């Protein structure tokens, strides 16, 4: 499939305990893809002062259409020093590995995949 439902845990970005997915554009995108397909991956929301507490590169995951099942399309777009790869929506939060830190809620997203 294309696209793929996926139910995102939303974490508080003091209680992360991995801040990243690797160390370069094409890892951290291809480390976020393998952790969404893996139920894996958590979503903190970007606000004043979250982004410098996580590690670059960042993965978003972006609106990509204007909500089937209640799950908003998404993209990721990848950033380091300030740089972007693709180009998409607003963005719904910067994704980071998910080791069992407890949510505060799930985002509920249509993924491409």
């Amino acid at each position: 499939k294309t696209h793929v439902q996926l139910s995102l845990p939303v974490l508080q970005v003091r209680d992360v305990l991995v801040r990243g997915f690797g160390d370069s554009v094409e890892e951290v995108l291809s480390e976020a893809r393998q952790h969404l397909k893996d139920g894996t991956c958590g979503l903190v929301e970007v606000e004043k002062g979250v982004l410098p507490q996580l590690e670059q590169p960042y993965v978003f995951i972006k609106r990509s259409d204007a909500a089937p099942h209640g799950h908003v399309m998404v993209e990721l777009v990848a950033e380091l020093e300030g740089i972007q790869y693709g180009r998409s929506g607003e963005t719904l939060g910067v994704l980071v590995p998910h080791v069992g830190e407890i949510p505060v809620a799930y985002r509920k997203v249509l993924l491409r995949k």
